[PDB]
């Protein structure tokens, strides 16, 4: 019944994750929010390995209050009781010394997000097999998250990061996403409207079945080679009523009838009747 994040106020295992702040050299920025940032760092000894590694580190900005501290502490807890999984950004350790700055350390994804990457081809030539691979990996990563009672709530290509070997990883910049600027978030709070299921928009209801909707838009994002959803549409009270009225996007340019079919399934009015992430993995498995 209880989503993972609200359930994560009821056990941190420093025994396992605590990592000395002296072992980090903090470096260039990767993302600034209002009260949070992510920076690149080099860690010596992460995971009990006396080697040297590049990691990404999320941490509070000045101006941040105890609220954001609690938020980042909830993110850490979540990342600790997850796994991890090839297609999710993996936790590597944390700094939590009382008195010291909170820092969440995860694996570094060298090639940025997937939207930008596909746009960079919209250095090798991209193929249909590639697009399907990425779609399948994200679906695999979401089947993992779902099965952990974890609702993402902002799934979209800007939140899929590209690692080595063509592996893609689900992340969330969270407090470190700049959202004042990004036109992907509209004042309603500012929300990723274009990626949200109708029931989330209207009743403020979120669930794995609403992540599936967003996964649908994500697929549109991928098979348009990093295009933005509902292109040429503005975002007002009217954009909704339509959306709640069977109104959907047309197939993107590099998609297949078969793959379009899949987005439409994800965009069913009734959430109870959108596919589970398990069937998405199988369908696409079948196309690989
Ligand atoms: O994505 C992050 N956390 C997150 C939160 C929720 C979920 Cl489902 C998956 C991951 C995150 C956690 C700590 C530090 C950086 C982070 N993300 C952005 C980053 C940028 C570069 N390479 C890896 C991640
Ligand atoms: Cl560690």
């Amino acid at each position: 019944e209880v989503p993972l994040d609200e359930q994560c106020e009821r056990p941190y295992d420093a025994s396992k994750w605590e990592f000395a702040r002296e072992r980090l050299k903090l470096g260039k920025s990767l993302g600034r929010g209002a009260f949070g940032k992510v920076v690149q760092a080099s860690a010596f000894g992460i995971k009990k390995s006396p080697t040297c590694r590049t990691v990404a580190v999320k941490m509070l900005k000045e101006g941040a209050t105890a609220s954001e501290y609690k938020a980042l502490m909830t993110e850490l807890k979540i990342l600790t009781h997850i796994g991890h999984h090839l297609n999710v950004v993996n936790l590597l350790g944390a700094c939590t010394k009382q008195g010291g700055p909170l820092m969440v350390i995860v694996e570094y994804c060298k090639y940025g997000n997937l939207s930008n990457y596909l746009k960079s081809k919209r250095k090798e030539p991209i193929t249909m097999e590639d697009l399907i691979s990425y779609s399948f990996q994200v679906a695999r990563g979401m089947e993992f998250l779902s099965s952990r009672k974890c609702i993402h709530r902002d799934l979209a290509a800007r939140n899929i990061l590209l690692s080595e070997n063509n592996v893609v990883k689900i992340c969330d910049f969270g407090l470190a996403r700049d959202i004042y600027k990004n036109p992907d978030y509209v004042r309603k709070t500012r929300l990723p409207l274009k990626w949200m299921a109708p029931e989330s928009i209207f009743d403020k209801i979120y669930s794995t079945k609403s992540d599936v909707w967003s996964y649908g838009v994500l697929l549109w994002e991928i098979f348009s080679l990093g295009g933005s959803p509902y292109p040429g549409v503005q975002m007002d009270e009217d954009f909704c009523s339509r959306l709640r009225e069977g109104m959907r996007m047309r197939a993107p340019e590099y998609s297949t009838p078969e793959i379009y079919q899949i987005m439409l399934d994800c965009w069913h009015r009734d959430p109870k009747e959108r596919p589970r992430f398990a069937e998405l993995v199988e369908k696409l498995g079948d196309l690989l």
